[PDB]
């Protein structure tokens, strides 16, 4: 069946970011380490390594300040809570079955339900308390083996991205655990291979500067998962 590579890719925080997340004391901060432009890159970079193979894939994002700076900066469709059905089901349908849409990135209204589409790679851009649980329950749901690398090691990829020095950390010694426990390959990367060769956002101070004002601007609000019943 699927044959699951895991990993959490951690990445440093910029130090203007870091500033600020330390400065700021209500969940507001959450923003900063989910926004934080080295995660930014990171899941630039992964959407563009695995769209050089052809790979299906989803971004989960639980919070929408989030899912939209990232979506709308990478040009890919994004589907959440107030997303109508017919537009919802065009998205699912285009990455279902047209060539040139691959990547799509997804709320929390992804689980559960609606039908969840099946993809090779799923990369959650945030950690957060606590389930453990629904992760896998997702990565399991999602993951489909791509057709075909039967001979392959790896056919499927979770990734989970993680901000260096922020709580964002203390949920990954736990992850980790609980999915090799789970029976799954996992591994820590701290560098990806050959980010430099590729033309990634936020190459420039200024440009980290912009997003870090709108990050700032935004409330508590802003910072709290999508609920949805």
């Amino acid at each position: 069946i699927a044959k699951v590579q895991c990993a959490e890719v951690w990445c440093p925080m910029s130090p203007e970011f870091y500033r600020e997340y330390v400065a700021i004391k209500t969940k507001k901060r959450i923003l900063l380490y989910t926004m934080n432009p080295n995660k930014f890159r990171a899941c630039q970079f992964l959407i563009k390594f695995h769209e050089r193979r052809n790979d299906k894939i989803i971004v989960f994002a639980d919070n929408v300040f989030a899912l939209k700076e990232y979506a709308i900066r990478l040009n890919k469709p994004y589907i959440y809570g107030p997303t109508s059905q017919g537009e919802r089901m065009q998205i699912l349908q285009n990455f279902k079955h047209n060539p040139k849409i691959n990547t799509i990135f997804i709320s929390k209204v992804g689980d559960t339900s609606f039908d969840l589409p099946e993809a090779n790679v799923l990369i959650q851009i945030s950690s957060h308390g606590g389930s453990r649980r629904q992760e896998a329950q997702r990565l399991g749901r999602v993951l489909r083996a791509k057709k075909g690398m039967v001979a392959e090691e790896y056919n499927a990829f979770f990734y989970s991205l993680v901000s260096q020095d922020t709580q964002e950390m203390a949920y990954s010694t736990k992850r980790q655990r609980f999915l090799v426990d789970q029976g799954y390959s996992f591994k820590v990367i701290t560098k990806l291979a050959g980010m430099e060769e590729e033309d990634l956002a936020f190459s420039t101070k200024e440009e980290q500067q912009q997003l870090l004002q709108k990050v700032l601007a935004a409330t508590d609000l802003d910072a709290e998962e999508e609920v949805v019943a």
